């Protein structure tokens, strides 16, 4: 086989067409899976197939018939091939069981297909200010390590038709949508200009799960604190334990939510809602302290419902409704 | 040894029978263990033996007697062998202590057995909507990396008798059952058609553990909230603390369950049961607020059991029974 | 050195005595440490020295005197050596700092000692039904990868004297005892019969730690629930808060134990004890609801201690004693 | 290509200019990302590009025109290159997908550019005494492993213009600022003097997040404990449960904060604030015990507000204000 | 360079002075960092420089002047070097970025310096019975893998001056002190006697952090339980809720401490203190049950402070003081 290719007779340390125009190299990608995601480290992991296409007259071979020849990674060391790398990647590797998952297919005309299977972890900067109502966009980037656009020209072989994605692709914690491709020119002052390829996608959460587990309990506890305004002010051993036990219950709820969340140490939209609800419950405990004190002062001086309860029955609900209208107009 | 095989005289970069019909290659598998499983990453890990069978006249050798010859991984580099890989795998490796766990056995006729020991991690997409009453099915897949069915024909050597599983195979968190084999043809537009082999199995949970730890406590707390309807309405400092302390107790139970569960952020069958029980307890606290208010209004106007308690003693249990009948007809 | 051994003149791809009887190979082991253990993955990790002994006339060398020659891993590649592997192992490796921890010692007669230092992780199936009163037994297994008993005969060189264990060997969470060796013949239908070597040991827990942290608190809370039967039935605002706060306290205890335990999702001996104690406390809350209701009915009809308290003072302790006697006769 | 360079004719085991003055080697760095940080292990991880510049007459080549030649890691093994390493690093690696991310560019004059992409984890000693108001400074260090300043002279090629940082660089838990470069001479008694290069940066936290989650709840609970001084001393079943339930609520808050914090086992500024607030709440429970006892003694002897309440209404708030003024003058 | 050394003319598979006396080899160590520590696995991780010194006449070279020659890891494969390994180590590796961090310096006389940078993880058996007042001692050990003292003699080159430690060495959770060196002879029955080198150090904790977080809260809760003896026995709805809420508060404290501690499943000094404090609080709840029962019996028979309170006011504090004196005389 390797005697028909004239491997011993050519310098394969240099590209096709050296000293002349650039070599055009086309690319396809097939995404096999999304493997995990980390919100505190801000990265994601992906497994894919990567395919390259070009022509080299040094590899043309005589044949009576149109049959191609096929080789593995042991030929790759002896000929020239393109030099792609993944930009902004944290780590990656090429699969090797039961042997190296790499292939070369060569036509009698000297056209080449070069194919490999690979796993990569890449960074994706995330903003959690609107959590849990946030939306994140991420991308994977491809570039030549050593050749500027004067020597190698890199492009998507079929436009957006160059990207395929597995029919069963999913994540346990997110909804994935809107896969599409783009390109852009980039500059490095030590070397010059390069073309870069992009794969783009969007992530979203299951909203009703978070509403049920977080917003609904806090709202129910605020409503229980209002029941106190309808209990007789003479029942001190009933009015006093109800308040402080409601404060304890709101406190344990907020502690459990904090223990369950990812460790992102800045203020988020759900934080604001919980601490405002805590303040409403605290203020209901100050209301009865005022009522009891003034009742006692009148009983002492002088020796039906009090006006403060009458007003609280109206004012506490109205204020909480106003808060909710503003909050949901901000976070939509 | 390696001079009887005519290694220096043949091109082992190409398959047996090249330019003619396909080479048939048979396969056996012996599963040694299931090593771990991840529900948030959606994958499982397995260790196994993989065995391959074929014939190659280039490896036939003269002998007076029927003795075979046996070799290790140092021959594999010099001859031709099949090119299997594990489809949809996240990572894998071949064992190498005290040396490479690889073997080749060759008959005087040129029949070959090729054997190796390997560990693989593979993806298995899971749905947790019915948790803890869910059932999961998983599979492992085997294919040639470079040869279509025009050049290599891949098959199970003995039918379903080709698969063996270790007598002590188990998992700490699941029951495993129904190991069996299948095959299917697959298509890639850049190359053509391939045959693929499958190993299939099913996973189930220990149901009574989850009933005892999750459903039983919530049911007991709902029943304690009903005790209030049988206590004298005049005892305000008894009726009021009982309710709010029952709400606190249900809240700490739900927080502990949430902290213990895998981090799958969508709504599950057990979530529904817990939040409905929370609402039943909240409504029992509103019932006495009504009774106490109306009692106070009559005492003020005018200066035995109340009808609301009489009805609640009947209506709250009946409604919870109706809920349970519907719920268990849905989740079965 | 390597010119006295006639390395260039012999085929070291095949065993001593090929075409004749089997080569006997003796083995010693010295355990250096037990490194970790996992209860949810069901495996353990160990570091050891492994030593092999045999004779090969191809390695005999002329000498005036009884001095042996000593070599490192660079000779191992050029001669024949045995092919041992660890059965049912998850992963393993051979140490290489400051160089490969491998040695060969050769006598003028052609006797060889082959020695290496290695770390291995191996599976050990565990049953936790009796936890914390469980006992586990584990073993490590050694075998030839390619040679049946017709070609290689594997044995412990000195009987049980072949195994040594480090004087400071320990685990943070277990007591280790009863190290001993065994052997057994095993069969594979594709190849034939093999002899296998075993190292065996036993694991146990610190019982009084678990009694103090788990059984003692639950027993104290059951006894506090009984104090209620000695408090005046007229004190409704005292009898009612005591019960529901005891239920809350038992609930937080059980939640903490569940959060601390390994994630084995089936029912264990300690689970049974905790949920029976929870039911005893719940039933003490139903007792006073009956007493208060019937007292109120008589006061209404008609307009000293009640018999139900008198009987409960005797019956609740007797029943709990009976439960404990049965339980400890079952789990011993 | 490699025949124009006279690789076979020169000893590339030794530096340019050996037996004469030192070889000057210039350096640039481009930071691609900060990848993670650990507060308990005291280290950080970074990915970067590293570039080296020097001249070697042995690599000058004849040409009619000013075109450079470009090579990969397969030339690096055959010529001389500098020997940089990262001082005080825990681990590091050079990227290799789809091939080694290493490049050599050579001019006809014999000037060389040597470039590679690398990930490193480095130690950064941290002090948490002022947490959460702490500020940390970290640095990365570069040096030659084998050559003193008598043989190799190492320097930043353009001053502070030699360092570039990615426009999207960020961390989930910190604010990063003030990237700048320095150099310093270092001494080893076994070999001599070396020049070392430094990259320096500063880290800070989001202060208002920690104020909201930690300081605000403790302050609200101290204020609720003061409400008791305004409730009638005759209401024993109201005054007594309020105190002990406030103590319980402060206790659960402190436990949640401790469970959420990194495991640094020495006293921190936020610890001091929480335990002082706990003591204020405890002392409010002792105040009413005194009032109730003395009231009972007078009622017994003899058979309006008490002076202790009157004074507590003034003294407890004044003392807590004084504490806050001192504390915030210390931690600023 | 490598032609002045007569590499092709000498057998570097054997030591200097073979068939004669032993080769003396001297050693220095420079500790760069302590990298982490694990209390449940019982090990620690360290990074260091290791340096070796010896003489070999086969490496003497002619020179007019006193200049040494310097080489990297590519010479190490061709000559003889010592064979050190780290005894009782779990894992280790040698650094390789931007190339292998290994160096050889050779004098014209044939004296050699051999130097490398390395990271190692080593076991250190720990006892936690006195926690948090425990003290731990650890050591790292160095030995030849293949040569007994008849062939190689290993020693510290300068006594205790052979060990240096970095001026900024620290751990987040411990105080480190008392670094010093020792040596000892060791015996293996299969080979003979070897000399071993030791590096020794000591670890201690920050005591006042643990006192503040663990012992102080439990002591305050015991003192609050005593307040009950000073409240009027007629106030049943005050005396009864105070006790059971104090029991709940002690229970949540102990649960939080247990959740925060390393998972060492045997009894520790701090365990004893917490469960004794729990028993004191339980006994204060039994005291009032007795007082209330006997008061009720006298009121029934017959139809000021009770003696049991009078005695409890003295006896409970005295007993707790006695316990503390004994406990701190035991744990010091
Ligand atoms: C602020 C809290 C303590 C400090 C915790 C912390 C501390 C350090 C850090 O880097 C992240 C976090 C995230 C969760 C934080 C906690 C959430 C609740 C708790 O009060
Ligand atoms: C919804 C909760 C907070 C957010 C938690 C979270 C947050 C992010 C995420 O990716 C997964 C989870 C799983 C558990 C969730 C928690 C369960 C209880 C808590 O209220
Ligand atoms: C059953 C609980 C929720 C589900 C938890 C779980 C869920 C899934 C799983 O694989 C293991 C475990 C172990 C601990 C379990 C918890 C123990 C307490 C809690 O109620
Ligand atoms: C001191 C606590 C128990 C011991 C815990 C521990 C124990 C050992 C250790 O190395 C670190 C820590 C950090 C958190 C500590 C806990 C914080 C709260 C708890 O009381
Ligand atoms: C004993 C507890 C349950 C069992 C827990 C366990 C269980 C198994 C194990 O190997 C270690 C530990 C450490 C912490 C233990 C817990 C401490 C508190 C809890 O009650
Ligand atoms: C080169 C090209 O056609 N690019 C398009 C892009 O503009 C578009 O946004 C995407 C789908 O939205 O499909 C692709
Ligand atoms: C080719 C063949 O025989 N396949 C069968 C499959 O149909 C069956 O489902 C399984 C056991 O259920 O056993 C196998
Ligand atoms: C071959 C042989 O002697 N085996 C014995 C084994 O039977 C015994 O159980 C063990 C110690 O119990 O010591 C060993
Ligand atoms: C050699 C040199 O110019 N060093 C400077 C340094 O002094 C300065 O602190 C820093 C920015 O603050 O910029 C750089
Ligand atoms: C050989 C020698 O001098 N060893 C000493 C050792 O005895 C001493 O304990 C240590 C410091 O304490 O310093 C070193
Ligand atoms: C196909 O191959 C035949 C030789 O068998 C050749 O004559 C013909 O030109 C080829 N056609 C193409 C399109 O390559
Ligand atoms: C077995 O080997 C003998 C030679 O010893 C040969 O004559 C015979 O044909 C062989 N039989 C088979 C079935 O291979
Ligand atoms: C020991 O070596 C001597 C040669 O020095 C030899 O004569 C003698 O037979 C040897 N003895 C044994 C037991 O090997
Ligand atoms: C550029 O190259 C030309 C040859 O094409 C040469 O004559 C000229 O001197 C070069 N100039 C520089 C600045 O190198
Ligand atoms: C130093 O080198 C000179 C040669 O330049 C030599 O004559 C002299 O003896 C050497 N001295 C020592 C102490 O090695
Ligand atoms: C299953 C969806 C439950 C949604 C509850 C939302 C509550 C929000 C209260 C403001
Ligand atoms: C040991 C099995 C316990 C099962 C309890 C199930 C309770 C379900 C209540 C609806
Ligand atoms: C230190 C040992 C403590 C043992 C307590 C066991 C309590 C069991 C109650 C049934
Ligand atoms: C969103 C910022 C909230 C800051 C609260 C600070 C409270 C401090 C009390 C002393
Ligand atoms: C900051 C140091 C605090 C020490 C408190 C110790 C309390 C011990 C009570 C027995
Ligand atoms: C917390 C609200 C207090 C309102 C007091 C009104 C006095 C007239
Ligand atoms: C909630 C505020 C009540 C204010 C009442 C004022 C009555 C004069
Ligand atoms: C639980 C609903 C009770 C409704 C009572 C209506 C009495 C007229
Ligand atoms: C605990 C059961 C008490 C039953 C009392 C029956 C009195 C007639
Ligand atoms: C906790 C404060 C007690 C003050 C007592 C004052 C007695 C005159
Ligand atoms: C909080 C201290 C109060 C002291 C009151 C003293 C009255 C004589
Ligand atoms: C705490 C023990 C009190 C014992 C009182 C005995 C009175 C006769
Ligand atoms: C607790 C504050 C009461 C104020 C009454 C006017
Ligand atoms: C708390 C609401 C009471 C309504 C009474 C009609
Ligand atoms: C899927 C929700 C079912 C609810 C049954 C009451
Ligand atoms: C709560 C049930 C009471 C039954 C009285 C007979
Ligand atoms: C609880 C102590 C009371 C002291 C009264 C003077
Ligand atoms: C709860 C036990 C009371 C005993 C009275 C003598
Ligand atoms: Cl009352």
């Amino acid at each position: 086989s390797e005697q028909l290719l004239r491997i011993d007779d050519h310098d394969f340390s240099m590209r096709p067409g050296f000293g002349g125009p650039a070599i055009p190299v086309g690319v396809d990608v097939q995404v096999e899976s999304l493997d995990s995601i980390s919100e505190v480290d801000m990265d994601f992991t992906m497994t894919l197939y990567l395919r390259h296409y070009w022509k080299d007259e040094r590899l043309s071979f005589p044949s009576t018939n149109n049959l191609s020849m096929t080789f593995d990674g042991r030929l790759v060391k002896k000929i020239w091939v393109p030099d792609m790398f993944f930009v902004h990647s944290k780590r990656s590797f090429i699969h090797d069981t039961t042997t190296d998952n790499v292939m070369l297919r060569v036509q009698p005309d000297g056209k080449v297909l070069y194919s490999l299977r690979v796993t990569v972890t890449a960074m994706c900067n995330m903003d959690f200010s609107r959590f849990p109502l946030d939306t994140q966009t991420c991308s994977l980037e491809i570039e030549s390590y050593a050749y500027t656009e004067d020597d190698l020209m890199l492009y998507w072989k079929k436009g957006n038709d160059s990207l395929k994605t597995d029919e069963r692709i999913s994540l346990s914690q997110f909804l994935i949508q809107e896969f599409h491709t783009t390109t852009k020119l980039a500059f490095y002052s030590s070397t010059g200009w390069y073309n870069r390829l992009y794969i783009n996608f969007t992530l979203r959460r299951h909203i009703f799960f978070f509403l049920l587990q977080t917003y609904f309990p806090a709202t129910l506890m605020v409503m229980l604190s209002w029941v106190s305004f309808w209990i007789d002010r003479r029942a001190v051993p009933a009015r006093v334990p109800l308040g402080i036990t409601t404060v304890l219950t709101m406190s344990t709820i907020i502690t459990g939510v904090n223990a369950s969340m990812p460790r992102v140490s800045y203020i988020k939209a759900v934080d604001i809602y919980l601490w405002v609800s805590f303040v409403f419950v605290f203020l209901s405990v100050l209301e009865y302290a005022a009522v009891n004190y003034l009742t006692t002062v009148q009983e002492r001086k002088e020796q039906d419902t009090h006006a403060i309860d009458k007003y609280s029955r109206i004012i506490f609900p109205a204020a909480y409704i106003l808060f909710n209208l503003i909050y949901w107009s901000i976070f939509s």
